[PDB]
This record gives C-alpha cells, sequence and structure tokens, in this order.
C-alpha cells in the first residue's frame, strides 16, 4: 500500500481551499458556483495546484457564467485531460452537472477516490 507520507491530507484539501481564496483569477468562480461544482475546483487546485489551474482562464469564465457544456467541452481539449483522462472525466462531469454522477459522495471521498 502507499507509504504514509503519501497518502491524502486533510491539511492539503484546506491548503487548496486557501488558494482557491486567495486567487483572484480563482476565488470569484469559486464563490459564483454552488456546493459540488466547487468540490470540482477543490479537486481540480488539490491535484495540480492554484497556479495550474489559475491559468485555465477561459474554462474557468464559463464555469462563471453558468455555461456549463461550453465548459465541459473546452476542460476535455486540455493537456490535463490527456494526462489523466479517467480522473479528468470525472471532474468534469461533477463541473458540468453539480452532481455526483460521477462518482456514484463529499469533497475528501472524491479525492480519497481520484488520488487512489
Ligand atoms: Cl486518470
Amino acid at each position: 500500500m502507499k507509504d504514509e507520507a503519501e497518502k491524502l491530507f486533510n491539511q492539503d484539501v484546506d491548503a487548496a481551499v486557501r488558494g482557491i481564496l486567495r486567487n483572484a483569477k480563482l476565488k470569484p468562480v469559486y464563490d459564483s458556483l454552488d456546493a459540488v461544482r466547487r468540490a470540482a475546483l477543490i479537486n481540480m487546485v488539490f491535484q495540480m495546484g492554484e497556479t495550474g489551474v489559475a491559468g485555465f482562464t477561459n474554462s474557468l469564465r464559463m464555469l462563471q457564467q453558468k455555461r456549463w457544456d461550453e465548459a465541459a467541452v473546452n476542460l476535455a481539449k486540455s493537456r490535463w485531460y490527456n494526462q489523466t483522462p479517467n480522473r479528468a472525466k470525472r471532474v468534469i462531469t461533477t463541473f458540468r452537472t453539480g452532481t455526483w454522477d460521477a462518482y456514484k459522495m463529499d469533497i475528501f471521498e472524491m479525492l480519497r477516490i481520484d488520488e487512489g
């Protein structure tokens, strides 16, 4: 099994939320979202880091405007998606729908699945 040093840490979850709040490229879209779509954003920041997610300007813009389909289509074109497509497809469904369909849940259990 995984080393204890390599497991999911609640504090790293909290670091992702802090990172969102203190980045003007992230907090406005987070604030605009419902709780389930917020979990998708937390996941993405947890995985690739604050700076990286803040680079997704076009797609976050779409999310902030409730343009769910356009956001999902755009996110699936990224290098991120092609790197980790199973995970990205789950996160994208969560952004698109505001449901846990892709995990059938809460942010911790979502990450517990995605981190493996
Ligand atoms: Cl994957």
